[PDB]
RNA sequence: AUGAUUAAUAGGGACGGUCGGGGGCAUCAGUAUUCAAUUGUCAGAGGUGAAAUUCUUGGAUUUAUUGAAGACUAACUACUGCG
């Protein structure tokens, strides 16, 4: 009774520059709220990615 | 002729370069195991030849991040080694 997908961002994540292919994806986050951030969120996240694609 | 038998493909001991998972463990680890904290998601998850006992809005199972305890040291591993 929520549908809790359409409220939520994307974000473009960016790989440094030792690397050539500087766009790795996107995810999604909530939105940010009272008390509740949306970077706090976001700040832990390991993302996976072979080499060869970047 | 003044006086000691060889130097055992017997044994012991010295020496030389090695060899080995041989003999307490100091930690250095380990894509894993029930657990703990936080995160997303929505209905089942186990388990079996079929099932049931069990756990499931107190959000299970799955997913991510970070931890803490826990034979051996998987694969390498063999008609291979050491005692």
């Amino acid at each position: 009774v929520v549908d809790p997908f359409t409220r939520k961002e994307w974000f473009d994540i960016k790989a440094p520059s030792t690397f050539e292919n500087r766009n790795v994806g996107k995810t999604l986050v909530n939105k940010s709220t009272g008390l509740k951030s949306a970077s706090d969120a976001l700040k832990g996240r390991v993302v996976e990615v072979c080499l060869a694609d970047l």
